[PDB]
């Protein structure tokens, strides 16, 4: 049950709020009341406290609540002004992706594709888990963070391990494993 409701929250808060009549503010926030009513049109047993539990217990830091407002921290496919802190300490960042994507990435770099930002991780396991969601022969990409910073692509702390960046030029991918 928790996972079904969390997935629908991610759909609403990252991709299609307007399908439920919700309009996020410039920071990606909608009211908690609004989200709850939206979720109840699919899962009528949902309550504000159950959503608060989802948020507190999320293992990746998917969600954030500011008072009576909630957003997804990352993953959006529509414009958001996020106020996350910069990751200045990480030396290496990781991105897992099916091997079938590697020729294109070696030419183009990582691109945000359908989302606003490229997502990477400080954590090798989480990067690989993400890649494996997409397909079978996952490669772990090792990314030189300081390369990114040098080229004006600042990295931001979007979740526990999740990091967001505008793009990752192929020169900043040091290894594919």
């Amino acid at each position: 049950e928790r996972k079904r409701v969390s997935k629908l929250m991610a759909y609403i808060l990252r991709h299609s709020p307007e399908e439920f009549g919700l309009r996020p503010d410039v920071e990606g926030f909608v009211s908690l009341n609004e989200l709850v009513n939206a979720l109840k049109t699919v899962y009528p047993e949902v309550t504000e406290e159950f959503v608060r539990e989802i948020v507190e217990n999320d293992p990746k830091g998917r969600y954030e609540i500011r008072g009576d407002r909630i957003r997804a921290r990352y993953g959006h496919s529509f414009p958001v002004s996020l106020d996350h802190e910069e990751d200045t300490e990480s030396r290496f960042l990781y991105h897992g992706t099916p091997r079938r994507n590697l020729p294109s990435i070696l030419k183009e770099g990582l691109k945000p594709m359908k989302r606003q930002y490229v997502h990477v991780s400080t954590d090798k396991i989480e990067a690989l888990e993400t890649g494996r969601r997409h397909g079978r022969e996952v490669v772990l990409l090792v990314i030189d963070a300081e390369c990114l910073r040098k080229r004006g692509f600042k990295i931001y702390k979007a979740g526990k391990n999740v990091r967001i960046v505008e793009r990752v030029p192929p020169d900043c991918i040091t290894l594919a494993v």
